[PDB]
């Protein structure tokens, strides 16, 4: 039933529980693999049933991913703000299994359906954006931080006209913060994280910028190697992290020296060896107006969007949580409203 690694050895036909009756397979990830079923029970409806891995560690995760689906779930009875539903679930064969709504697709498969480069229609985007901030809304009124949000996280119904954000397997508590500079996929990892900063509902919202630059471009907007990297990056579009946010961070050494200049490390063209360059400015050269815009010809109407999409990323993308545009705004602003 379960193979070296711990994966449960899925056979298309099979049934579940005595009453999943499985006829897709939806993918592998590093904690399980995702099927699609039909309910015998419930007049065959169909439904998403995650497997986890055969190991006490990633069974624990996924006990962890019940309590945090349940609070949002009874939160939200009338499925109002775009998180996955959870329906129950069961062991089988030493397995921990989630039985979810039939959702299928994340937005990274979607991406790469609907060109490599490319990017999806900005109608589209618009309306992702607005589902998002409704999940950021739900996850703030129940004090969790998801801190995993990213294309791979987010799912989509068949007609790609809902999403819902999944995988709550690394959400905590807004209370207790671990100082740790590894929260969040690292091209998704708000500055407030690495520099160790106190950070709150913020990361989600940083993680959100990011996923929304990306579903437009099909382009990850700050691909950084490294923590130090990510920091570039960032102060590539905003330049230099301020003196108050620096001095506040617990990490503050491993990135900035003394005098607050910040200590770039570069892999070397030649050798493959790391080197250090101190960079007392930061000079903003991320042209985002520039990225959003292909070199392509729009519509006018819809290059008007594009440039309020540009507008609600700066204000995302602000370095400081605390000057970070809040989630009420970003679904007043204009990208969402007009
Ligand atoms: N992480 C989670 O908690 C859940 C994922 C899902 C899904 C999935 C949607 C698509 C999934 C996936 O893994 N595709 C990537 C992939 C894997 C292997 C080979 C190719 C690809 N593209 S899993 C669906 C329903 C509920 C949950 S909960």
């Amino acid at each position: 039933w379960t193979d070296a690694e711990g994966y449960y050895r899925v056979n298309i036909g099979e049934v579940l529980d005595k009453r999943y009756n499985v006829y897709g397979y939806t993918g592998q990830g590093v904690f399980s693999n995702v099927v699609r079923a039909r309910d015998n029970a419930r007049a065959n409806q169909e439904v998403a049933v995650k497997i986890i891995r055969n190991n006490e560690l990633m069974q624990k995760t996924g006990l962890k991913e019940l309590e945090f689906l349940k609070k949002l779930n009874d939160a939200d009875p009338d499925d109002k703000f775009h998180c996955l539903r959870l329906f129950r679930h069961f062991y089988h064969k030493q397995h921990l299994c989630l039985v979810f709504e039939p959702l299928s697709m994340n937005l990274r498969e979607v991406l790469k359906k609907y060109g490599k480069d490319v990017g999806l229609h900005i109608k589209a985007v618009r309306s992702y954006s607005q589902q998002l901030f409704l999940a950021l809304k739900l996850l703030k009124r129940c004090n969790i931080l998801h801190a995993d949000i990213k294309p791979d996280n987010i799912l989509v119904n068949e007609s790609k006209t809902i999403l819902k954000l999944c995988d709550f397997g690394s959400a905590s508590h807004v209370a207790d913060n671990d100082i740790t500079p590894y929260l969040v996929s690292r091209f998704y990892r708000a500055p407030e994280i690495i520099i160790g900063k106190s950070y709150d509902y913020g990361i989600d919202m940083w993680s959100v910028g990011c996923t929304l630059y990306e579903l437009y471009t099909g382009k990850i907007l700050f691909p950084g190697k490294t923590n130090n990297h990510m920091l570039k990056l960032a102060m590539d579009l905003k330049g230099k992290m301020p003196n108050k946010m620096i001095r506040k961070g617990v990490f503050k050494d491993q990135h900035f020296d003394q005098n607050l200049n910040f200590m770039y490390i570069e892999v070397d063209k030649v050798t493959e060896r790391e080197k250090v360059t101190v960079m007392s400015t930061i000079n903003p050269t991320k042209d985002l107006l520039a990225d959003l815009i292909g070199c392509q010809r729009l519509p006018e109407d819809q290059r008007k969007k594009v440039h309020q999409l540009k507008d609600l990323l700066d204000q995302i993308l602000m370095l400081d949580p605390a000057k970070r545009i809040s989630i009420n705004q970003a679904l007043q602003h204009a990208f969402i409203q007009e």
